[PDB]
């Protein structure tokens, strides 16, 4: 379509309407994200993010809308949109563009392209208008990513310009991938340098998402790498408590929002068993689930068998299992075979990445039926068997298309991780080269401390003599760099 | 106030148009209520429940559809109402209205008075509407009650008529017992022996809840109850598993919805820890949660510090309580003193009874000043302290006001029962004094047997020597009368 | 074998040397049994078993101790023997004999009959003697009993003095029924009317098992209950805490005496959940294992399968099992061909009653090999599989074969209910019939407020309003009294 | 002042050589538990790797060991044996070890062992000098396998005395053990000069599985007195995070149960430390139906430690009212004199790290309160002036081992299928390695980890070649980032 501008801010939402509702949703997320209020505070005098132009890819929800606003009390300027068609939740992205001091007819926010609900050109398009300052001769000078959409398309981009043209999609690849090649060949018919421009404008990316460090490894290892990066997500206050435990909570939250079926009782299969893995088995487990889990790697493997699960794979565990989740974050896990094996009426679901887990298309071309039964709930029948499969949020994340994503508290933890991040690559991009780099020990227990503190817990200070007797300093780190924790 | 009248229904819902996407609910739902299906399947040619006119004050959520038309389906003619301001879900209070074979221009279910967010005033008028049928000479003849209010109606009703006045309220009296005093007052200043007909005409009231089988002692007495009542409850099938798993899955879900504050690392009070209790206590402990629990009977308070839970008091933990869930069916739980002692946006929530387990008088009286986030979430704040806590539906049940009940397995035991309990009043009337009964072992083995067969359990059979050892048929019953299980 | 006696006390122990280590260890478990501890101090002034000569069948250990040495600092003579061949732990009965102010040299305790290692004959020998009072004057007249053998004796011994002859066993008779068979028939001899003698003297039994409890509603049925009864394992502060939180404690301290197997990761299978099954299900789980569960009675399968269980029959499941254990109190549970079935190197135990829950007879009879590995644990082999499998205690109680079974705080529940039920029927001999009891709530709830004050707990007291409201004592008790808790 | 036992060409030193029948029996028991290394025997018996090698091993001495060194024997290597702790070592098990499969205690045909439970100390350092002390002056010790690094420091403080040419002076005020190991050094260095230094040059390597012997370990080499490669096997992923957490899981409700008779659910417990060993400490507890509170240093540790369900406080505030206090820090000074006046009475109190001092037991047994031994390693300490009691397991040293049996055996299967592993890397290719703290690499830790998950039972999934080329892995491993934390 077209953006809508509103007093200096160009955005494309929802209804701006929702603003109201947001602002008391996102002053009581405040309330229970230290790491980015204590971020704030520390920060403010400083500046560090002060000529800073941030654009932002992730899910668009309360959570991010107190870190987006976190950014901006650090002096960036940002554009913002979401990274999943369903993850957006309406009133915070109108809360946004709405600022904390403005109104929806007098908006002094920041721009922000996101709704529930985007088709796969609209998700592009919207994508395009993040990443595409208003001054030309000021373009995105770092991104922030999740899933490592943002870089993908100017990586790609500059690439296919480089190159002169861009391919035309094969029949057989995602209809995701059609969408995305037609708007750069689209943008190459009139603007022939527009991503090279703001590829080699950018200082460096923060990827918050175990799938987005994949690509990011991926370029560098081919040698594309065109800014330097850092891997939020290997934080050890990132992978093992919004990976994990973030998702203890809200795999729960998209299934009962979903459906209205008993989780205890219930036999469920997960696929994958990582740091996403692990917290949903343990959330079954305390709902007192016949969990059972498939796994690839067998240290991972011997660990779900020692906290009380089968080790199985799908063909063994698909047509006795109520509930199937697939966790892994590579393709292909649950196919059209196994679907028509499921039994009538089982719940499937993704809470790992993008839709390619669960043979999404398949399943369209198959002749099945598809009554929606509300927004990211559908039921498909088989007229051959007569059974029938609930499947969630259209194959992609759960927990976000059926809920509201992992609660305020977690993401604490993780945007502490990406504000620590941008700060550092903006104020010493310097000492960076183009490559993948993790936050040291020190700035990881720096932000657990913050949590660990506002839940109350106290910490144990330890004797000079104690610290001498460990090795290590009494302010810390207290661990060797490959500790597991 | 007046009802809608379509197709020879009288009802008074939010919205009939939602009926296709309540009936897409109702199917599923019959999918996970074994029970319920299984009794339509047996009773089919029996019509066991000819010649009923069932009133039934329930929730009218999708489970309760389910049941309604397992009612009719065995050949009652029955007119509903809820027995919570919060808890209907309007789109089955749509399908219900609208029947299997209807539409909303030619509905062809049953008489249903209930929307949600229903005022006191409106309660009662359903209420009301819900006891009184179409025939001056055909009144109900049945009672299915939760909570008591369709019994009380009826019973004080006819107390009030036969002192030939309904007393004032005094200033004092809970708001909701003038709005009640008031319907009674009115309908005798025109009809003075309205519910003395229908008290007579009522063959049995089968009961749902705790609470409500607390009052129908209470009747029973004071020499007070007209008619026989089972109390279904303390089946087993309903009290060990409704009642405790039931709300292990329904309160995550109504503090979910409700909010997005984190479950797992914070300190969650649970008062009271008879079956209630323990599914709140087990759901939190599966979430990371550091629970404690407030009890007075020594016996329940020793079996919590057996499963890890400290012992204490409100006023010793009220300060530090991330969340705060009352759950005993008795009132002054958590006081306005106790409110002012909670840390700045905890949470406050009641999962028990009506709405004085928490002081919810005292709270609005008291000079604080509310916020609405949204549907049943407020924001108090205090401005002595400068601390705030939200309050979940307005005090009521959190579970049936935030989100949904408990989900559908569940309820096909607790409505199985119910079923069960109405077949067996309506038939075998002459059989019944007037007091209260429960259902005997054989009836609650049956539900069980449904619903660990639809599961895929798998039962062991006793040889003809075991049974011999054991004193037992093979067959059943298991167990000693006085067994708890 | 010949009663030993010194100062003037008849018995026959292992070693009364170990009455040293046997006093340091009754005095540590002094401190952990508040309800034992507080009735000798209530108790003390009145002395309400004076007069009373008790004959005891109960596993001989510390905890028992503690229990012997109560009733008679409340003026009771007791006389004691182990109820299981395997049970007594030889240190315990010491300090029994020599009592707390005894020496091996001049013992001033109770006559004991126990040691560990006994054999069918030695075990009855035993029974008789602790039956047996030296005085034909004043026999012993109350029973305090757990699995109904001192019972037995009396009833069944009182019944073929009145029929004039003791029948013979028949070749399929099990080993322990024609040893049973063969002490009253040697006694018919030169005395005719000992048991009709005794039966007429005792006032009463108290019984402290399910299994016993069974035999006795057997007795009352046949018309053959001599005298009253007290079913103390049906008191809520016995079953639902010694029967599961006893077993959680000492299955696991079995398994890890008798072995060294790993338990987390393993497949275990759990036959039956009653109370002692819920118990030995969740130590497994917490451990880390896979728990499937057998049962029959459909209500207690559908609460295995809401606590994360497969319910699954022996048939299906033995030969994935890594322990196998029963729980039922049935015989027939684990035959011979389970057995044969059984992984290499699978153990094999049993935590109900006696010893043909486990086909112990088809086994010993089989052909297989049994190399004793230490005592109380055995590989047996099967010449043609190859396979062997371990068998913990031969069959009979692994929790106290193997172990010391139940820890000291449990039976401070379990024995304050037998104490106060001694004094009931000592005291109050006129209420009861000769018929089978349970005792009254309020006394369970004083057993439970004892151990909830000693942990730390503090209960919450109700106010009169409350109270009213609830329509109970602020003293209580609490619950109706089909209650289930 | 004690002399080794000789029969047939073996020297000893254990309790009773007539417990190798009862010893025997729980070893073929053991075998089946530990397929990690009944696997390892299978692979290289025709080739024999450890030819060669001659290995002094300090690790405790039980059936779990037995089979590590009836292993390492089978390898072709040849062992001298001792216990790294003086409560931990089975009777029974060192016997079936110095008489073999196939001996008899007139005829043994094993390996030399000086190990007996219930050592003294000066009796545990005799005992570990002989250990190290090979037969032939010509062939000393060419490896050592050592658990919280005592061999490892024997040679290196006994060289360095020996090239300062003088066993320094004990202090008034150092720990008792530190002066009977001086003491023992100094013996020695009167009748030979040279005994340690000859030693370190001849060993070639030490795996080291324990915590705080690799915490030693990597204050040696700091120094630059790190004279031989040292493998690193306690951080294996399939150590630690199974031996270290699942395998305390087990065996410290087995020391507490085997001690006392005490119920754990309904009490309150208190952990100190959340590393491996203390979440470890606290699930077995939590399963248990306990009360657990938690103390921590470390931040990261202490938000997992809330999330899991537990309270993080300090000892001063928690400990005046558990009923259970272990102590899982591998630090020193974490329970002192003044918290142990303040326990409840008749409380436990116990130790599951390391030696002796994460406990007070120096300030205790000066402190005028006195003791009564229950049985052995169960002691009551009772204070004169408040009439309080506490429970002392296995006098503060570890409690899985002093007061039960250790981890149970599939669980060592994992640690010392790493440890055979360890041996045979730095025997066989010894010449990769610098005098350096290593740790083994990736697809040794997950061939260790798929041993066990297929004797589970667990079926793995394989990856197709669309698959693994997604992940940008091999379908048959490594699977994971060389930063990832499992
Ligand atoms: N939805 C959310 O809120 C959320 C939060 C965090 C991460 N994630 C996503 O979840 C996915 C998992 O991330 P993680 O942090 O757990 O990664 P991880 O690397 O820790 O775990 C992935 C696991 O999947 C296993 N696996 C791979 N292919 C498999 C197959 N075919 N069958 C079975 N197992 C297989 C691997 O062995 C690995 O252990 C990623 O896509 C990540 O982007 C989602
Ligand atoms: N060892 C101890 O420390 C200890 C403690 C308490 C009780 N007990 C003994 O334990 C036994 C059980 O006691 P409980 O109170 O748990 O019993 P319970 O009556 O509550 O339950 C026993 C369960 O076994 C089931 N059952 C019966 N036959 C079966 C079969 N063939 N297969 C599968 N399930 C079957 C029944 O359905 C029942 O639920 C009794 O014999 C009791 O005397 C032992």
């Amino acid at each position: 379509l077209t953006p809508d501008v509103r007093n200096g801010i160009d955005f494309k939402i929802a209804d701006l309407s929702l603003a109201d509702f947001g602002r008391k949703e996102l002053r009581i997320a405040e309330h229970e994200m230290p790491g980015l209020m204590s971020l704030r505070r520390e920060y403010a005098e400083v500046q560090p993010l002060k000529g800073a132009r941030i654009s932002g890819s992730l899910h668009m929800t309360v959570q991010t809308a107190v870190l987006i606003e976190t950014l901006t009390a650090l002096g960036a300027e940002v554009r913002w949109a979401s990274c999943n068609i369903f993850s957006t939740q309406d009133h915070a992205a109108a809360a946004v563009v709405v600022g904390p001091h403005g109104t929806p007819d007098e908006p002094k926010g920041v721009p922000v392209f996101a709704w529930k609900g985007e088709t796969l050109e609209e998700y592009w398009w919207a994508a395009e208008q993040m990443l595409t300052w208003p001054d030309p001769d000021k373009p995105a000078n770092m991104i922030l990513d999740d899933g490592g959409d943002a870089t993908m398309l100017v990586l790609r981009g500059m690439q296919y310009e480089k190159a002169g043209v861009v391919p035309p999609a094969e029949e057989d690849d995602p209809a995701e991938w059609k969408v995305f090649l037609n708007l750069l060949r689209t943008r190459f018919e009139t603007d022939k340098d527009k991503w090279t421009k703001i590829a080699e404008s950018v200082k460096g990316v923060t990827e918050e998402t175990t799938t987005g460090v994949l690509r990011l490894y991926q370029f560098a290892a081919a040698g594309d790498l065109a800014f330097p990066a850092i891997n939020v997500n290997d934080s050890v206050t990132k992978s093992k408590f919004d990976n994990k435990y973030g998702t203890r909570h809200s795999l729960i939250d998209g299934i009962n929002r979903g459906t209205d079926a008993l989780i205890g009782g219930k036999k469920v299969l997960i696929c994958g068993y990582g740091d996403v893995g692990k917290g949903c088995a343990e959330a079954m487990k305390g709902q007192g689930a016949r969990v059972s889990v498939t796994e690839i790697d067998p240290i991972n493997a011997l660990q779900a068998m020692m906290e009380g699960f089968d080790v199985v794979t799908v063909e063994e565990a698909i047509g006795d299992a109520d509930i199937v989740v697939t966790a892994t974050g590579n393709k292909d896990i649950i196919m059209l075979e196994h679907i028509k094996a499921m039994k009538d009426h089982a719940i499937l679901g993704n809470i790992g990445h993008f839709d390619n887990e669960i043979d999404m298309a398949g399943l369209e071309r198959s002749g099945a039926t598809r009554v929606n039964v509300k927004p990211q709930v559908d039921l498909w029948t088989f007229g051959d068997t007569g059974r029938s499969i609930i499947v969630l949020s259209e194959g992609r994340l759960l927990n976000l298309g059926n809920a509201t994503g992992h609660p305020s508290f977690v993401m604490s933890n993780s945007f502490a991780n990406q504000t620590i991040a941008q700060i550092e690559l903006w104020t010493k991009n310097d000492e960076y080269d183009n490559e993948v780099y993790r936050l040291p020990k020190h700035l990881d227990e720096k932000v657990a401390r913050i949590h660990v503190e506002a839940l109350g817990g106290h910490l144990t200070k330890l004797t000079k003599e104690q610290a001498e007797y460990l090795g290590v300093d009494v302010e810390g780190p207290y661990k060797p760099d490959h500790y597991r924790y």
